[PDB]
Formats: structure tokens, sequence, C-alpha cells
């Protein structure tokens, strides 16, 4: 298991609040951090906008839209996801 530091950017209005999430790797723990950002009615994934890939960086949420047959948009805006050591 890893910790990872989630900054959600414009989504707290950039007031600097951040939180952790742990997971196996930087894809879930991105995850993670998008359903603890939106809420509980949140079903989707995310994409990578910065970063490495399986590193550090911005991502992006996405889900399909309540009521149509197949439209995938994105929700919210971009969060940052950081690797973080704890002692």
């Amino acid at each position: 298991m890893n910790t990872y530091l989630i900054d959600p950017r414009k989504n707290n209005d950039n007031s600097g609040e951040r939180f952790t999430v742990d997971a196996v790797d930087i894809t879930a723990a991105a995850k993670s951090a998008a359903q603890q950002i939106l809420g509980e009615e949140f079903e989707g994934l995310v994409y990578r906008e910065t970063g490495e890939s399986n590193g550090s960086g911005m991502f992006q949420a996405y889900h399909h839209l309540h009521g149509t047959n197949r439209t995938e948009t994105t929700v919210g805006y971009p969060f940052h996801v950081m690797e973080l050591l704890e002692h």
C-alpha cells in the first residue's frame, strides 16, 4: 500500500486544503481522490493531464452523463495527486 497527497485545486477554490488517500498505485489513488472530492454519487474514472505515467500529476474525472444512452463527460476540475512517504 502507498500513500498519496491530494490537492483538489479549483474543486475547493484553491483554498490549500489537502488530504491523503492510500492505494496500491497512482491511478487507483486518483480514482479514490475523485470519489472523495466529488462525493458518493460519483461513479466514473479519471485520466492524466500532467506527469509521467505511473507518477505524480494532475488528473481529471469523467463519467456517464445521467439519462443519456452513451454520453461521457468530465466532472469537476483537475486535481493533483502526489506520491507521499509517511514515516
